C-alpha cells in the first residue's frame, strides 16, 4: 500500500519481466533478505538527492525486489529474463 514505484522503475518493468501485480505478489511472499539502498542522486527521481537507507529484499536470486525501509520506494527489480543476472552486492539473503 505504501509501495512507491517511480518512473525509472515503471520503464524497466515490461522489459525485465515484471508487472505491478507481480511486484505486489512477490512482496506478499515475505521478506527473504536485506540490504541497503545506496542509489546515486541521478537515480532517485523528483528528489535527486540520493539515498542512504537499509532495505528489505523480496523474492529470490535473480528474481527479486528491493524496497527502501524508510521510503517504501522500490530501489531495484532484477531482470528476470537475464539468466546471468548478478545479484547486487549489498543484498544479504536470509
Amino acid at each position: 500500500p505504501g509501495l512507491k514505484i517511480d518512473q525509472k522503475i515503471r520503464g524497466q518493468m515490461p522489459e525485465q519481466g515484471w508487472t505491478e501485480d507481480d511486484i505486489k505478489n512477490t512482496v506478499s511472499n515475505g521478506a527473504t533478505g536485506t540490504s541497503f539502498d545506496k542509489r546515486s542522486p541521478k537515480k532517485t527521481p523528483p528528489d535527486y538527492l540520493g539515498r542512504n537507507d537499509p532495505a528489505t529484499v523480496y523474492g529470490s536470486p535473480g528474481k527479486y525486489v528491493v524496497v527502501n525501509d524508510r521510503t517504501g520506494e522500490v530501489t531495484q527489480i532484477s531482470d528476470k529474463t537475464d539468466p546471468g543476472w548478478v545479484d547486487d552486492s549489498r543484498i544479504q539473503w536470509g
